[PDB]
């Protein structure tokens, strides 16, 4: 097992990807999450992170962790519409079972007390082994991490798998003062996002929407965890995937197995100016820039299974 | 003991809550029909959701299986939405999936659907031996098109019509640039059809407007209570809609199962039909011998609560 650090928004496939990670207890040792405020309030999120974890802790061999909540405030915030979800998972019968829920309030404060940029600094820079990052939200954190401790952060990176940008595909930000080049997590932090992008000692597996599009909710698949609602996890994922891509869920399969999706390198830089395609990444021929492994073609079926799989863990 | 009553719904959250409550409480509720109108939710999703929840009570608290039908209704005033936090989305949820569920689903859904659910409506109501109570928690046009199409022939057989729509003292919830504000939703979406029926002579109508509706929020604490009874499907199952969520249509199910729910004040209830930024108001109409509707007031909130609660524990 690696250790993990899940770097994420609160949204439902943040959440599908947590499940996907802790679950994955042979493969990956998730030693903490980070909520950022960004696809929720970090409030509900960090709860969801926690009734989430408290659940699965309960129920199969997934230790506790730290989980805190990103001081990151957005440069560019997500759509009030879709956003916060959390608060409706929150209240979902299946992350409310009293066991549980008795056991997020013994830990809460706790956690309550991590900041949570610095904890992903501290997480992965006291690691003894390196530290793979799961990033499923915006690339505040990281940044910020980077911005703080350059090389002493970086150099205990395995590597940051990064839900995130648009290289050879449309973007998915579409607003009025958008040419919609631009994919959301990118867009939240454009200045983050460059920050690591650009950072050189940075080993980035990136997937992008090129690689997310490829692999779609689809309704028949999400009907099957209704063949395992015995289990938790099935009830939690099928839940939250029948509500308003497997994005995230996509990137942190591919930290639970990188046979995901193969990866090809591209320089990639974001456009910070306030400009249409703000937050867009898109390829740069600038000599020597830092190299990110965008995934491509993704193992649709491979991924597909893995989370039912996954949702079976209890 | 059992009343007959067809759940004549719009499919979005809490017309299946609605329906919960309906179907769970059999000692005072024999629900002998559905009927999805394409008005919040599309109505494919809204009836295979009544499907699926239907079975899924079949199998576990043997709900009588009743037929379903998806009514022609079209909206006069379509929901400028999309956003129907439901139906589509609960049709993929897991605990209205399971094969079992989902298997004697499908060995009926052919059958359901064959029927056109307007003239379902009718045929429930008018062959049924004893009255049927109506709980309308979706807009009137299904009402309306038996009433305009059997009259007498379809009202005296009916019990009661349990409405959630409308708003007579308070705000309506239809905030759209042409409106003021005053209409609610289910009445906007067919006001003609809503005026039919609150109109209709020889009909006996309970009416859950926002008045009452809005006493009654959906609140989170509530809502993960259902957490505690996670052993039980139907907890599972309101729970996890209310997760996504006013209690409207429930409010006015809870009604039909005990009228303790609330008390009712005769209210002459006409509807504007005019395209006027009221469209879809419901007003007191001081028209002569203008028939009167039972309009909810300070509905029992804890009763209903506890109601709900208690009714997510039938399985
Ligand atoms: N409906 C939606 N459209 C686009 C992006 C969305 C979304 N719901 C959530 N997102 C968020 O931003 C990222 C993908 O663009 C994912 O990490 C994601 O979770
Ligand atoms: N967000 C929302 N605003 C207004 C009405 C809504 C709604 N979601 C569902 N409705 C529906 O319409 C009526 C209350 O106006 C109820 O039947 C109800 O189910
Ligand atoms: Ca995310
Ligand atoms: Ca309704
Ligand atoms: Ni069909």
């Amino acid at each position: 097992a690696k250790n993990v650090v899940l770097d994420h928004a609160g949204n439902l496939d943040d959440f599908v990807a947590m499940v996907l990670l802790a679950s994955n207890t042979e493969k990956v040792r998730l030693i903490g999450a980070l909520c950022t405020d960004a696809d929720c309030f970090v409030e509900n999120g960090f709860n969801v992170t926690g009734k989430i974890m408290c659940l699965m802790h309960n129920n199969m061999n997934l230790p506790l962790f730290p989980i805190g909540k990103s001081a990151a405030t957005a440069v560019n915030p997500f759509p009030k519409e879709w956003r916060c979800l959390a608060k409706n998972m929150d209240d979902m019968p299946i992350l409310n079972i009293p066991e549980n829920v008795e056991l997020w309030d013994k830990i809460k404060a706790e956690n309550e007390k991590y900041e949570g940029q610095q904890l992903l600094a501290d997480l992965v820079m006291n690691s003894e082994e390196k530290v793979t990052i799961c990033v499923t939200g915006p690339l505040s954190n990281v940044a910020w991490c980077i911005d703080k401790y350059g090389e002493k952060f970086t150099s205990k990176v395995e590597e940051c798998v990064i839900m995130g940008g648009a290289v050879d595909v449309r973007g998915n930000v579409f607003l009025p003062s958008t040419d919609g080049t631009a994919e959301w997590n990118i867009y939240w932090d454009p200045a983050s996002a460059k920050t690591v992008f650009g950072c050189p000692g940075l080993r980035r597996i990136m997937f992008s929407l090129d690689s997310t599009n490829t692999v779609p909710v689809r309704s028949p698949y999400v009907q099957r965890f209704g063949e395992q609602t015995n289990f938790l996890l099935s009830i939690l994922v099928g839940t939250m995937w029948a509500m308003c891509y497997a994005w995230d869920a996509l990137t942190a399969a591919y930290v639970v197995d990188q046979k995901v999706a193969n990866v090809d390198p591209v320089p990639i830089d974001v456009v910070v100016d306030k400009q249409p395609n703000e937050g867009a990444t898109v390829r740069t021929d600038a000599e020597n820039y830092p190299l990110t492994f965008v995934a491509r073609n993704p193992e649709a079926e491979f991924f597909l299974d893995m989370l039912l799989r996954s949702a079976r863990a209890c």
